[PDB]
């Protein structure tokens, strides 16, 4: 079940990483479960385990997922009695992962870096001890690295490696 909610905790991270940069570009930030919500890869991965087919159970589930994000400080919540649920986002939250992903990178100059050690290194670096599984996920690792490469931060390259099956 760790596993399983590393997996969801990552998505969400993706969706409000997003929806932050999202709403500081319009313009402290709120974002509403409903908006949350919209995302095809959170409702693949609950569906996996849970029915969220409806609305209501969809944003339960949610719901639940997102209180570990409210004990790290990520989000707080400033609305509570549904259908007005709703999170206030920590800008130097998800700043301080923007920096230390950044470093963790740069000071691997030209050797580079694989998603395992930049997911390892930030997971070590945030340090949150109050949750029994990373909020950090490949997913999410993914979507960072690839907002990096299109501000020109980082070059991905695609190494595909082979072996043969004994």
């Amino acid at each position: 079940t760790l596993k399983y909610k590393e997996l969801i905790a990552g998505e969400l991270m993706r969706i409000t990483h997003k929806l932050l940069i999202q709403k500081l570009q319009q313009q402290e930030v709120i974002i509403k479960i409903q908006e949350i919500a919209k995302d095809q890869q959170l409702y693949d991965t609950l569906s996996i385990q849970y029915q969220v087919d409806q609305k209501e159970q969809y944003y339960a589930k949610i719901a639940q997922s997102l209180e570990d994000f409210v004990s790290i400080s990520a989000l707080k919540m400033v609305s509570y009695i549904y259908p007005n649920i709703s999170y206030q986002v920590s800008i130097g939250f998800f700043q301080n992962i923007l920096d230390i992903a950044t470093k963790t990178v740069k000071d691997r100059g030209a050797l580079g870096c694989n998603y395992k050690y930049l997911k390892d290194k930030l997971t070590k670096a945030l340090n949150l001890q109050q949750i029994s599984y990373p909020l950090i996920s490949e997913s999410y690792i993914s979507y960072l690295v690839h907002l990096f490469q299109d501000f020109n931060i980082i070059e991905i390259e695609n190494e595909h490696k082979f072996y043969y099956k004994q």
